[PDB]
C-alpha cells in the first residue's frame, strides 16, 4: 500500500465554500392527526436540543412532514371556518428555542377539513389558510425570520402519500397556486419550492414534471398570469448504498431541467432527502457508527469538489439534506437512520427517555468548523491523483478574519469511507502536507479523530451486551465515546508548514484545525438551560451565538450545589453545545454556568446562572 498523500495550499483561497448541507428532517408516525403528540413529546424536545446543539449553526433547518396536521378547525365552509394554531405554535416555538428553522412543507388536511383540491371552495380556503399562517408567524417571529424559511409543497406527490385527500394531477397544480398566492398575499418576500420527488424519466413522476411545466408555461389558477413563482426545485435522490450515484442521479435530472425549461436554468436545486439508502427504519449496522458519519462527509465532499466548486455544467445546486432527525424505535436504537439513539428507559418511576449522540451527528460538528473559503487540495496515491470519487478524500477551508475577536483559521477535513461497507482490519496510511500557511500570532493546530474503535457508542453498547434499559453507569460509559479523540493544541513549526502522517482506520474522520490567536478572548455563552431527564440527571444546553471565534477547546461547566462554591465538572473535551450531567452521587440541585475555553487557555465570560431544583 503506497500512502495516501494529501496536499493543501493554505495560500490559495480558490472560491467561497458554502455550507449547503446544514439540514435535517423527519416524518411523524400514524395517526398523522396526532402528530402533535410525537412532535411536542419530551423525546422530540430532547431530539431538537441535540440537533440545535451542533456548534456554529451546523444544522439549520428541520424539514417536517404533516405540519398542517397541527392546525385544528371549527365550524365549516358555510357556517364560518376558524383555525386553531396552538399545536403548530408549540412546534415552531420549539424550533425557535433551539435556533432552528422549519422546512415548512405545506402538508396536511387541517384535521379533516381539506379533502379535495378539485373542489374550488377548498382551494380558496387553503389560500387564506396559508396567508393566515404566514401573517401570524410574521407577527410572531418577524418578517426577517420567516423570509429565511423554505416553504415547500406536499412531500413526494408522485408517491400518493396524501392520506384521505383527493390530489389529482390537476388538483395538485391548483393546490400549488393556493400556496404560492397564499404566501404572496402575506408577503412577496417569502420563498416557495417543490415538488420534492424523484423526477424519474417520463412518464414516471407525472406530478413532478407537470408542476415544472405549470410554473414555466401554464396559468395561475388565481391571477390568470403566465407562469407561477418557483423559487427552488426540490428532488429526492438516494444512493442505494452508493455515495457517487446520488450525485450521478442529480446531474441526470438537472440536465433534463436545463433543457426542457430554459427559464429555470438558474433556479436553485435542492436534494432535501439526499440519503445513502431509502428506508430510514430499516436496521443497518453501518447506520449506527462512524461508517455512516464518514459516508455523509464523503457525499458532501463529492458535491463540493465535483459539482459546486468547478464544473462545465455548473448546475445550480443549493441545498443538501440528510433526512435523519427521526426518533428510533426498540429494538434498533442505533441501527436506524437517525442523528440520535433513543432509549426509552421504562423501568424507572416515572419512566424517562435518554438520547445518545451518534457519530453522524458529531460529524456534522466537524463540517461546522469549515469556513467560507475553499482551499486547493490534492489527494493522490502512488503518482495518481484521486478525486472525491474514491475511498479517501478531503475538504479544506480558510477563514479571512475581520475583528479583534477573530483571526486566520484553516480546517482540513479528511475522510476515509467505502460507503456502507467497513473494513475493521485495515489501516490507511496518510501523509498530510499543509503548506502556504500565512504568518500570524500564536499559530496552533488541533486534531479531532473519529473511528469505530474509539468513538462509537453502539460499539460500546454492544460490548456491554446490548442492555435494553441501560443503568446510569452504563449510559455514562456509552456517552464517553460520543466526542472525537482530541489532541491538545500544539504550536505550528516555523516556516508555515505542517506535515502529519496519521494511520486512519476505515471508516474514519480527521479534522486538522489550524488557528491564529485572536487579540481578545472568547465571547459569552448564552441561553443556558437545564432540562430534567430523571432523578439524578439533567441536560445542559446553551447557545454559542456571541462566543465569536471557532478556535474552541471545550466548554467549561461549573456547578454549585446548595449555596457553596462553584466547582468545575470533570468531563471529556467537547465543542458540542449540550451535555448530559449524570453525577454518580446524584446531586444536581443547585446552580450551573458555562463558558468557552479557546486553544490558548483563555476563558470567555461565564453565562448567567441557571438555577436547578429537583422535585421528586
Ligand atoms: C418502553 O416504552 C415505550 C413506550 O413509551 C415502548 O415504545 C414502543 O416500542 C414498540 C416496539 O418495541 C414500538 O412498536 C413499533 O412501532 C413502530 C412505529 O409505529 C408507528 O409508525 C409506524 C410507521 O409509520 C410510517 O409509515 C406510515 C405509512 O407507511 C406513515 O403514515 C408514517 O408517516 C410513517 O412514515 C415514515 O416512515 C416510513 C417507514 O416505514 C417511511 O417509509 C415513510 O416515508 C415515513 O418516513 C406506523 O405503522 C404505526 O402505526 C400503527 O400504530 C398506530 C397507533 O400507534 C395506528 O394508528 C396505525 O394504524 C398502526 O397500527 C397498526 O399496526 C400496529 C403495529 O405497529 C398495531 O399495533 C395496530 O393494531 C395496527 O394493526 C405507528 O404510527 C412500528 O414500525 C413497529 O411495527 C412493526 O414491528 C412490529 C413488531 O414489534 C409489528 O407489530 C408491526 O407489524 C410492524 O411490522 C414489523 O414486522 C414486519 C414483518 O415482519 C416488517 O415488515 C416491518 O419492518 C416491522 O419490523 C412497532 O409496532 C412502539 O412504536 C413504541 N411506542 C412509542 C410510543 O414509541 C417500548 O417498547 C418499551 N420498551 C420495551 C423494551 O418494552
Ligand atoms: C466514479 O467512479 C466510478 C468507478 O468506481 C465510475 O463508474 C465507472 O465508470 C463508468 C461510468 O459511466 C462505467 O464504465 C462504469 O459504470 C464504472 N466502471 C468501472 C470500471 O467501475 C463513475 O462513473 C464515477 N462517477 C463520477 C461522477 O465520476
Ligand atoms: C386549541 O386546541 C387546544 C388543544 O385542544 C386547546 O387547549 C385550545 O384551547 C384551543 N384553542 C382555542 C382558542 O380554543
Ligand atoms: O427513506 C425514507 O425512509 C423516506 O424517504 C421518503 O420517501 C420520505 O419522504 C421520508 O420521510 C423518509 O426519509
Ligand atoms: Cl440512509
Amino acid at each position: 500500500e503506497a500512502p495516501h498523500l494529501v496536499h493543501v495550499d493554505a495560500a490559495r483561497a480558490l472560491w467561497p465554500l458554502r455550507r449547503f448541507w446544514r439540514s435535517t428532517g423527519f416524518c411523524p408516525p400514524l395517526p398523522h392527526s396526532q402528530a402533535d403528540q410525537y412532535v411536542l413529546s419530551w423525546d422530540q424536545q430532547l431530539n431538537l436540543a441535540y440537533v440545535g446543539a451542533v456548534p456554529h449553526r451546523g444544522i439549520k433547518q428541520v424539514r417536517t412532514h404533516w405540519l398542517l396536521e397541527l392546525v385544528t378547525t371549527r365550524g365549516s365552509t358555510g357556517r364560518g371556518l376558524s383555525y386553531n394554531f396552538t399545536h403548530l405554535d408549540g412546534y415552531l416555538d420549539l424550533l425557535r428555542e433551539n435556533q432552528l428553522l422549519p422546512g415548512f412543507e405545506l402538508m396536511g388536511s387541517a384535521s379533516g377539513h381539506f379533502t379535495d383540491f378539485e373542489d374550488k371552495q377548498q382551494v380558496f380556503e387553503w389560500k387564506d389558510l396559508v396567508s393566515s399562517l404566514a401573517r401570524r408567524y410574521i407577527g410572531r417571529y418577524g418578517l426577517a425570520h420567516v423570509s429565511k424559511w423554505n416553504f415547500e409543497t406536499w412531500n413526494e406527490p408522485d408517491h400518493h402519500d396524501f392520506d384521505n385527500v383527493s390530489m389529482t394531477m390537476q388538483g395538485f397544480l391548483n393546490y400549488y397556486d393556493a400556496c404560492s398566492e397564499g404566501l404572496r398575499a402575506a408577503s412577496p418576500a417569502l420563498r416557495l419550492g417543490g415538488p420534492g420527488d424523484s423526477f424519474h424519466t417520463p412518464p414516471r413522476s407525472p406530478l413532478s414534471w407537470g408542476l415544472l411545466r405549470h410554473c414555466h408555461d401554464g396559468t395561475n389558477f388565481f391571477t390568470g398570469e403566465a407562469g407561477v413563482r418557483l423559487d427552488y426545485i426540490s428532488l429526492h435522490r438516494k444512493g442505494a448504498r452508493s455515495s457517487i450515484s446520488i450525485l450521478e442521479q442529480e446531474k441526470v435530472v438537472a440536465q433534463q431541467i436545463r433543457q426542457l425549461f430554459p427559464k429555470f436554468a438558474d433556479t436553485p436545486i435542492y436534494n432535501d432527502e439526499a440519503d445513502p439508502l431509502v428506508g430510514w427504519s430499516l436496521p443497518q449496522p453501518w447506520r449506527a457508527d462512524v461508517t455512516y458519519a464518514a459516508m455523509v462527509v464523503k457525499v458532501i465532499a463529492q458535491h463540493q469538489n465535483l459539482l459546486l466548486a468547478n464544473t462545465t455544467s455548473a448546475f445550480p445546486y443549493a441545498l443538501l439534506s440528510n433526512d435523519n432527525a427521526f426518533l428510533s424505535y426498540h429494538p434498533h436504537p442505533f441501527a436506524q437512520r437517525t442523528l440520535t439513539a433513543r432509549f426509552q428507559v421504562n423501568n424507572t418511576r416515572p419512566p424517562h427517555v435518554q438520547l445518545l449522540r451518534k457519530p453522524v451527528l458529531t460529524a456534522m460538528g466537524l463540517l461546522a468548523l469549515l469556513d467560507e473559503e475553499q482551499l486547493w487540495a490534492e489527494v493522490s496515491q502512488a503518482g495518481t491523483v484521486l478525486d472525491s470519487n474514491h475511498t479517501v478524500g478531503v475538504l479544506a477551508s480558510a477563514h479571512r478574519p475581520q475583528g479583534p475577536a477573530d483571526a486566520w483559521r484553516a480546517a482540513v477535513l479528511i475522510y476515509a469511507s467505502d460507503d456502507t461497507r467497513a473494513h475493521p482490519n485495515r489501516s490507511v496510511a496518510v501523509t498530510l502536507r499543509l503548506r502556504g500557511v500565512p504568518p500570524g500570532p500564536g499559530l496552533v493546530y488541533v486534531t479531532r479523530y473519529l473511528d469505530n474503535g474509539l468513538c462509537s457508542p453502539d460499539g460500546e453498547w454492544r460490548r456491554l451486551g446490548r442492555p435494553v434499559f441501560p443503568t446510569a453507569e452504563q449510559f455514562r460509559r456509552m456517552r464517553a465515546a460520543e466526542d472525537p479523540v482530541a489532541a491538545a493544541p500544539r504550536p505550528l513549526p516555523a516556516g508555515g508548514r505542517l506535515t502529519l502522517r496519521p494511520a486512519l482506520r476505515l471508516p474514519s474522520l480527521l479534522l486538522v484545525h489550524v488557528c491564529a490567536r485572536p487579540e481578545k478572548p472568547p465571547g459569552q455563552v448564552t441561553r443556558l438551560r437545564a432540562l430534567p431527564l430523571t432523578q439524578g440527571q439533567l441536560v445542559l444546553v446553551w447557545s454559542d451565538e456571541h462566543v465569536g471565534s471557532k478556535c474552541l477547546w471545550t466548554y467549561e461547566i461549573q456547578f454549585s450545589q446548595d449555596g457553596k462554591a462553584y466547582t468545575p465538572v470533570s468531563r471529556k473535551p467537547s465543542t458540542f453545545n449540550l451535555f448530559v450531567f449524570s453525577p454518580d452521587t446524584g446531586a444536581v440541585s443547585g446552580s450551573y454556568r458555562v463558558r468557552a475555553l479557546d486553544y490558548w487557555a483563555r476563558p470567555g465570560p461565564f453565562s448567567d446562572p441557571v438555577p436547578y431544583l429537583e422535585v421528586p
